[PDB]
């Protein structure tokens, strides 16, 4: 038994008046998303110098399209995740050299343009991998039952 | 479209010579736990005074059984998500009154029982609601397909 199902067994033990079925689904989903997050795209993006959620800046950038220059407001819209920090971010990636500020518009430099070209190869590699386990069908599935639960948010 | 969709669609028109198939699946996992711990659990847990991983630590000791006490190594591993800050939890629980440290063993006090015997609850309810616009089978299907992919890791 992994984690959520051992504790869904404990409570069931111990508090009988409670239905603690939500328990597995919710705890698989929290305890995969910080797993493959900690142990499997972090430690990619870090091989890059790109800290957690930097990686996500410069590839929200890239895939909009030359000039790569979006607004911060732009730039959080299209982020693939809703994360906060955003100024933060921007600050450490402009003293890396990887983005700039025009005008108010974010913009990947040649550095950063570089790297993120690099980066994103070796992450959707990492990312097949790391859904290796399930089949094509599996993933699709697992697509469209996540999309359900985030659009009931 | 959703951020994934929306992202995976950019990059194949930016980066034809990619497949990124294998984003949509791992955003939407990310951001569905992002969401559901930001907007939906982590508030619930702060009604009662217990920050972000507090929780886990009070469910954990609760469903451990009479005397209510493990060792923080038994902690960790019966724990729903392993997140870390582990020793700075206890500390924090400690300071407010809701755990102690007999002999090396963290225990619930009587003030730490009663609060989780009543967040558990308030919990319980709170994710039924999240969950609320999958099925029962589609929630089933979706904590065998997260298991799946967690044992993959
Ligand atoms: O275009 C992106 N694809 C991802 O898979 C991803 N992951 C992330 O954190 N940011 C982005 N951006
Ligand atoms: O027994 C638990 N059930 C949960 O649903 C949960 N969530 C969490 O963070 N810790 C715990 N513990």
């Amino acid at each position: 038994m992994d984690r959520a199902a051992h504790a869904v067994e404990q409570w069931r033990s111990e508090r009988p008046d409670l239905d603690p079925s939500s328990m597995i689904v919710l705890g698989r989903l929290q305890e995969a998303a910080l797993v493959i997050a900690r142990d499997r795209l972090n430690p990619l993006f870090a091989r890059y110098g790109l800290q957690p959620g930097e990686f996500d800046v410069l590839a929200t950038l890239r895939r909009s399209g030359a000039p790569y220059a979006l607004t911060p407001t732009a730039l959080y819209d299209a982020a693939m995740i809703s994360s906060g920090s955003m100024t933060n971010r921007i600050d450490r990636l402009e003293k890396a050299g990887w983005v700039e500020r025009r005008a108010t518009l974010v913009a990947l430099t040649s550095a950063g343009r570089a790297l993120i070209d690099d980066a994103v190869v070796a992450h959707v590699d990492n990312q097949r991998r790391v859904l290796s386990a399930l089949s094509a069908a599996e993933q699709r599935q697992l697509a469209k039952l996540l999309d359900k639960l985030l659009q009931g948010q």
